[PDB]
């Protein structure tokens, strides 16, 4: 578990990904793709994006960041308590998607790593650390889920 004092840093740093919900969005997908390319193949309308440029000229690129991006905030809020809201994602990515949890520490990665270019001064080791864990958090009670299911 993470202290309330490491939720709020969490939150706090939420606030400001929150002033340009879809500009964080793409660049995370952006530093995703980039990093880890083989995550592309699970997006087939993302499959043709040849270059960064097209990448960041693509709606449907940028309102899948908006998607993913949303999600994720309304489960930080929960603070720890997100079953109900974690639970979907769980079942598609253990059925539909078929999303291994080397996914999703990927993404946790683009995620930091936006945040910090983004947001140096609010996001210390401090906060850095707060963030890691509560994306571990996440991770693993996904991974439990996904195992429940028959995946892993
Ligand atoms: C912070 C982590 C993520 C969150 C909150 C998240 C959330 C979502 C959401 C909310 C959807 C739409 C409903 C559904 O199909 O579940 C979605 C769809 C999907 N997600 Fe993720 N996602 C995350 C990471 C990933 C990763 C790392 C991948 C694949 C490498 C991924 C692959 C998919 C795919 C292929 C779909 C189907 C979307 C479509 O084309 O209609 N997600 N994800």
């Amino acid at each position: 578990v993470l202290s309330e004092g490491e939720w709020q840093l969490v939150l706090h740093v939420w606030a400001k990904v929150e002033a340009d919900v879809a500009g964080h969005g793409q660049d995370i997908l952006i530093r995703l793709f980039k990093s880890h390319p083989e995550t592309l193949e699970k997006f087939d309308r993302f499959k043709h994006l040849k270059t960064e440029a097209e990448m960041k000229a693509s709606e449907d690129l940028k309102k899948h960041g908006v998607t993913v991006l949303t999600a994720l905030g309304a489960i930080l809020k929960k603070k720890g308590h997100h079953e109900a809201e974690l639970k979907p994602l769980a079942q598609s990515g253990a059925t539909k998607h078929k999303i291994p949890i080397k996914y999703l520490e990927f993404i946790s990665e683009a995620i930091i790593h936006v945040l910090h270019s983004r947001h140096p001064g609010d996001f210390g080791a401090d906060a850095q650390g707060a963030m890691n864990k509560a994306l571990e958090l996440f991770r693993k009670d996904i991974a439990a889920k996904y195992k429940e299911l028959g995946y892993q």
